[PDB]
């Protein structure tokens, strides 16, 4: 619920996601963003807001480099 403070959305599983297959495809975040709105559209319109945090964190690496990959 954290809006500004993106920190706390890195914490959830669904970011996770995201950020796993960004350290593989970057040019996915209009991609993944999608998923997000496909679930969540009031979160989305709120990352939408905060792209550019939600970029970042995305693009650094991450302890769970997921199961199903993503990249390839
Ligand atoms: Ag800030």
């Amino acid at each position: 619920s954290g809006g500004h403070p993106l920190e706390f959305l890195r914490n959830q599983p669904q970011f996770q996601q995201m950020r796993q297959i960004i350290q593989q495809n970057p040019s996915l975040l209009p991609a993944l963003l999608q998923q997000i709105g496909r679930e969540n559209p009031q979160l989305l319109q709120q990352i939408s807001q905060h792209q550019e945090h939600f970029i970042q964190m995305l693009n650094e690496p991450v302890q769970e480099a997921g199961g199903q990959g993503g990249g390839g």
